[PDB]
């Protein structure tokens, strides 16, 4: 549970209005112990992205187990992403690209992997609806999946851009009414 | 015109492989053929330079949207063209898109952040105006309120542009625009 405690404390600090040393003192350990898990600040943020991706996928998989309807499953995965963003504005800023760190390539590459994993999960759900339920979409599932992912990323971007005033979940019911019409 | 050369050179610096780091007045000075101190005589700060650039982008997009209103009268064809213009503009100006997609250097400065928000508000209002005329032109509206739909359309554009920047410009927004339109049409027809 060592590496997670550090990432948890990192997440907590990002949500407040960061330095390896400051985080070390925060979790209550030497800088050497911290550097053993994350040899550098970039590796630390890279680890935070992985920690976020793993937590989100664990929840997505739970939605897959409990929800059988492919339509509502897409809806829940979207609502989960928007709700998570909304509740973690500091994390959303680094994900949306409004953070300095986004300049670092391996960190950007890493964020891309997280969005691609989410997008893949959406495509998977669409493919199942297509093949198991016989649904015929007006376009390739990859295009529908990109639009769904685009709507989320655009909500997250506007949320940061507006200094966190325009909520990601605002009008989701209305957006979903239009998006779902061609998924149903 | 040493006001346009600076904004022009600035666009290039952001447009070059310098998307990596931050631009400096020094490097910008050399890229314009002058001194740092000489640059600060036209713009009190680098932030004012970015704001002049946002201004340019806004004038460019608003002008192109004005022409769409004049050249196309069908509501859906007008939406298609504005969505296409926004995505096409981003692909033609990768560096400029980085600003609009967000950047620490951009949103930390409250005047530049507000400015970028005005640009998006200008776009959103144009979309809202287009959607609103459908009721009087064809006697019908949309499955959701026009203000909500304008925000949804803008959101898809902002999501595509973010992905474009994030993937280091490997994902091209217009790549499958024709199929994206077939899907969007069916949803809002």
């Amino acid at each position: 549970n060592r590496r997670e405690e550090i990432l948890q404390a990192l997440a907590e600090m990002l949500e407040s209005n960061i330095t390896t040393a400051k985080l070390a003192k925060q979790v209550g350990v030497s800088e050497a112990a911290l550097y053993r898990h994350f040899p550098s600040k970039t590796r630390m943020f890279e680890g935070l992205i992985e920690f976020i991706e793993e937590s989100l996928m664990s929840r997505i998989n739970r939605i897959f187990d409990e929800e059988k309807d492919t339509l509502n499953r897409i809806r829940l995965v979207m609502q989960l992403l928007l709700a998570f963003a909304e509740r973690n504005p500091g994390l959303t800023r680094i994900l949306s690209g409004h953070a300095l760190m986004f300049e670092n390539e391996r960190l950007r590459d890493r964020i891309n992997q997280l969005f691609e994993r989410i997008e893949t999960s959406l495509r998977q759900i669409l493919r199942e609806r297509k093949l198991r339920e016989g649904k015929s979409f007006p376009v390739d599932e990859n295009i529908l999946a990109a639009q769904l992912l685009g709507q989320v990323e655009g909500s997250l971007n506007r949320f940061v851009r507006s200094d966190f005033k325009y909520l990601p979940t605002a009008n989701f019911d209305e957006y979903w009414a239009l998006l779902s019409a061609q998924i149903k």
